[PDB]
């Protein structure tokens, strides 16, 4: 229940109803810190360095500088708050750029923005303008009182919906009371009542209402009253609340961080047990050693990950090959690189929503958009037999339809609830015989060409019906006075009823193999007496025997490079589905034309109360009851195609895919009917370029068309995941190698592992001397963007998870064991460990560590930019010139010795030769392609 008086401004303006302001931002000022801190310190690899930093509050676990465990905690906090604060303010900016659209109010007498709009203000909404909210039509410009709303972004439909004005109020200006029902999720239902003076209640239904993101057509203006606004709209109530999205690589790093924590705890317990359980405080010893060993990985890993994600977002949204792309969730730029299931969409996403009669065929010959001059000079002769057949074909095309034309200064406009008829009439005017003035209530039609304006008053029309697949007319010519029966329809229905032709089925199948929506057309000459016998009066008499004029091939235009995009996304192992709110037949035609369904490849179909093609109710019931069995059936099919899908159904399909397989689900679309599919995905991609952009606003990414998703997945996300995995590898390697050097020094000399690197040296290793070459790895790629099309199978090589797994983590751990043991033990061997050779020993150990990391960085580079050859030399020279001036106390030594440099050469060659030879033999055994 909801009662609306158009004139009582204060009662709705001040309160009682939601404002039209829509919000995409997640965190407000009051709950920006608690929510972000809570959802950031749920995982282990964050809570771990938080506990490491909080350990030093107790004045017994102090390992070193307080300027080393609290300033990187403040740095990770600063970076996190900055990133999500920038994300929220950018979301607010993007959302307010579409909350300021100007709409004219009857009472306010001035154009006001959409957010200023409330419930119950009469908007004079015009033709090409996007509908503001859930409107109810109280008056229409046309005397009939009907207009064609356009819901390609309310649901996935491609036809125009005939919405009539309220018949009691379309003549009226006076104030008219509305009383609607409470808002629901029913996108195809409406229950309201229009109340006038003297208690005259009237019915309202879906046929006299406009909704949130519809676009008007078939008028010049119309007066409509807002009923549902803001979050009470049918659009915003078919949407589930968005949740935070943690990447898969985040989970992998969390798991390997858990195992790393277990490893360093075991190493610390081993160190203390080997010491001898002395000092009367063994628990303090194991805790202090654990803090020592686990304070260089868990916090450097986070800063490296966060700044790498920022770099990935900047690289994505600054690509010339993908213009005008926007990253709206910067926390997951690497889920794009491991996507196994793609949930695409048809209307706007795949198609241009612009159908056009591509091909006409008759008498075993065909005309196309190419060579339209021949058919033009054929029709211009209206005022051997092939010319007459073509002329009568064109006449039947231009008369049999249900298209309403209306006039401007020029560029006459067509208005039909079936846009294939609009494509037909546009084709006829392009050939030369144009539709003009049509009554459509009385009996009249006007048609002018290069000659004289004809006229054909209709005699009867049989409306198009969903169970009939036919549109038939009886028409009377003015000039020649001839009764004609003209019918167009589907192949399956008119094939048995048109004639005894010999060539229908072949050409119908031939063009249906190209995804053309074919309609066959037949003609029957009539005289008067049979017509008055007909008018004496079920459907048997009206269709007896026709003559096949020909058939029409109407294509649904696809977006730029859709078939190639689908071919390469399936060549990379991504199983493209296609869920749509449109009709079954148009979905099948788009699937065949886009080669989502290839040659042959029999298609099954389900409609309940190889390939697949299922209705919405059938899929909903199947996922409600038969989850596991049906889903295990469908995962082996190449493509599953769904039709008539509620947004909840697409969201549930994405949820079921990411739950029953544990794979990552991308979901591309546009318009608000696939917002839930986008928010409940693991990656949400939106598309812009038309009147509606509301799915791109709520999405995680945004691209201008469908061709851009190929390079958004195959090159940007794949590189993002690869670079993040290699970054985690190198950070954990440097932390583990310093931990191993300290542990080897502790076993070889019973003092402490803490007493090896004290003061400046440990801080400099953690931050100054090592952090730049990892971000050097952040800017590396194996194959260029120009060759991400030729090699889609590279996207298949990341399918297993052979980059961040337990096996490769333990390979890193074993490499760290080997190299740290070599560094520490050869340092002890060359420096002859005592209490006076400690400085030289720690000097050679630290220099070996630094150069070892800088060589291991330079070993794992595919292509060398100039932003990586300089950030290694910069750090190496910083270490070289940072020994005397900033150190001088720690690790002091002579270092101007020929034997020292040979010892360093040996201690580094033994550490970097296994890695180099392993990658050499692995490159000579498994060449890449
Ligand atoms: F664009 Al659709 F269902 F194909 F919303
Ligand atoms: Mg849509």
């Amino acid at each position: 229940e909801r009662e609306i008086h158009p004139d009582t401004t204060p009662v709705y303006d001040r309160n009682r109803y939601v404002s039209n302001e829509l919000s995409n931002a997640k965190y407000n000022a009051v709950t920006f810190v608690p929510t972000l801190l809570y959802e950031q310190f749920k995982f282990f690899y964050n809570l771990y360095f938080l506990v490491v930093a909080l350990s030093q509050a107790v004045p017994a676990l102090r390992i070193g500088y307080l300027s080393s465990y609290i300033v990187p905690l403040a740095f990770v906090l600063t970076v996190t708050m900055a990133k999500e604060a920038i994300d929220d303010i950018q979301r607010r900016r993007r959302d307010r750029e579409s909350n300021n659209e100007l709409y004219h109010v009857i009472t306010r007498n001035r154009s006001i923005p959409s957010k200023d709009l409330k419930v119950g203000d009469l908007i004079k909404v015009h033709k090409g303008d996007r509908i503001p909210a859930d409107l109810v039509l109280l008056q229409s410009s046309e005397p009939s009182g009907e207009s064609f709303i356009k819901t390609d972004q309310l649901d996935g439909e491609t036809d125009w919906k005939l919405r009539v004005a309220c018949p009691l109020t379309q003549n009226l200006i006076n104030r008219i009371s509305i009383t609607a029902s409470a808002p629901e999720k029913s996108i195809h239902k409406f229950l309201g009542k229009v109340t006038y003076k003297d208690s005259t209640s009237n019915p309202l239904s879906v046929d006299n209402t406009l909704w949130a993101n519809t676009v008007l057509a078939s008028s010049g203006f119309c007066i409509a009253c807002v009923v549902y606004t803001g979050r009470d709209t049918r659009q915003a109530m078919n949407t589930t609340t968005a949740k935070v999205k943690t990447g898969l690589l985040e989970l992998e790093i969390n798991s390997i961080s858990k195992i790393l924590c277990a490893c360093v705890f075991a190493l610390s317990i081993l160190l203390v047990a080997f010491a001898g359980f002395h000092n009367d405080d063994w628990y303090i010893d194991i805790l202090r050693y654990l803090i020592l060993f686990s304070t260089i990985i868990p916090v450097s890993l986070r800063v490296n990950l966060d700044l790498a994600k920022s770099v990935y977002a900047h690289q994505i949204e600054h690509d010339k090959t993908i213009p005008e792309t926007i990253v709206r969730t910067s926390t997951i730029p690497e889920d794009l690189g491991r996507i196994e299931y793609l949930l695409s969409d048809k209307t706007g996403t795949l198609t241009q929503n612009d159908m056009q009669l591509k091909k006409i065929h008759l008498g075993t010959v065909s005309y196309t958009s190419e060579t339209l001059d021949i058919v033009s000079d054929y029709v211009q002769s209206l005022v051997k037999d092939m010319s007459f057949r073509v002329r009568d074909m064109i006449l039947t095309l231009a008369i049999c339809h249900n298209v309403t034309p209306t006039f401007e200064d020029d560029e006459l406009t067509y208005q039909a609830a079936s846009p294939d008829e609009i494509a037909i009439v546009k084709f006829t005017e392009s050939v030369g015989l144009s539709l003009f003035k049509r009554d459509r209530h009385s009996i009249s039609l006007l048609h002018e060409h290069s000659g004289k304006t004809l006229n054909y008053e209709i005699l009867q029309v049989f409306p198009f019906n969903s169970d009939s697949k036919r549109m038939g007319i009886i028409v009377r010519d003015e000039q020649l006075d001839e009764y004609w029966f003209m019918q167009k329809g589907a192949d399956t229905v008119m094939s048995k009823i048109v004639e005894s032709n010999d060539w229908l089925e072949e050409e119908t199948g031939n063009m249906a193999r190209e995804g053309l929506r074919t309609l066959v057309i037949g003609r029957k000459k009539l005289n008067k007496k049979i017509y008055e016998q007909f008018q004496k009066e079920i459907t048997k008499y009206l269709e007896h025997d026709l003559e096949l004029l020909g058939l029409t091939g109407v294509e649904d235009k696809l977006q730029k490079d859709v078939k190639s995009s689908i071919e390469l996304l399936r060549n990379a192992g991504i199983k493209i589905w296609m869920l749509t709110g449109d009709k079954v037949e148009t979905a099948r035609c788009v699937s065949i034309s886009a080669k989502l369904i290839s040659r042959g490849q029999y298609v099954h179909t389900i409609t309940k109360v190889a390939c697949l093609l299922i209705d919405g109710e059938s899929l909903g019931m199947f996922l409600k009851h038969y989850e596991q069995e049906f889903f295990d059936v469908v995962v082996h099919l190449p493509t599953v195609i769904a039709c008539r899908c509620t947004p909840q159904q697409k969201a549930d399909v994405a949820l079921v895919i990411r739950k029953m397989t544990g794979k990552r689900v991308c979901c591309i679309g546009d318009g608000g009917n696939d917002v839930s599919m986008i928010q409940c995905a693991d990656v949400g991609v939106g598309i812009v370029g038309k009147e509606g952009k509301q799915a791109s606003l709520a999405a995680d990414f945004s691209i201008t068309q469908f061709c851009h998703l190929t390079e958004l997945l195959l090159w940007h996300g794949r590189n993002s995941y690869k670079r993040s995995a290699k970054l985690a590898q190198f950070v954990m390697h440097r932390g583990l190698i310093i931990a191993i050097c300290q542990a080897v020094y502790s076993i070889c000399s019973l003092f402490e592992p803490i007493a090896l690197y004290q003061g400046w040296l440990m801080v400099g290793y953690a931050t100054c001397y090592t952090m730049a070459p990892v971000f050097s790895l952040t800017l590396d790629h194996d194959i260029e963007e120009s060759l991400t099309k030729i090699y889609p199978e590279l996207y298949k090589e990341l399918t297993e998870g052979k980059s961040l797994s337990y096996k490769t983590f333990f390979v890193w751990v074993l490499l760290s064991l080997f190299q740290g043991s070599v560094i520490q033990l050869f340092s002890q061997a060359f420096t002859s460990l005592l209490d006076t050779d400690f400085t030289r020993m720690v000097a050679i150990s630290f220099t070996a560590l630094v150069v070892n990391e800088l060589i291991m960085v330079a070993l794992e580079i595919y292509t060398w930019n100039k932003t990586m050859l300089v950030t290694e030399i910069a750090t190496l020279l910083f270490y070289i010139v940072s020994v005397p001036f900033l150190g001088d106390y720690f690790d002091l030594g002579y270092m101007t010795t020929v034997n020292y440099y040979a010892g360093l050469l040996v201690i580094l060659l033994i550490s970097i030769f296994p890695v180099w030879t392993a990658k050499a033999i692995y490159r000579r055994l498994h060449p890449p392609s």
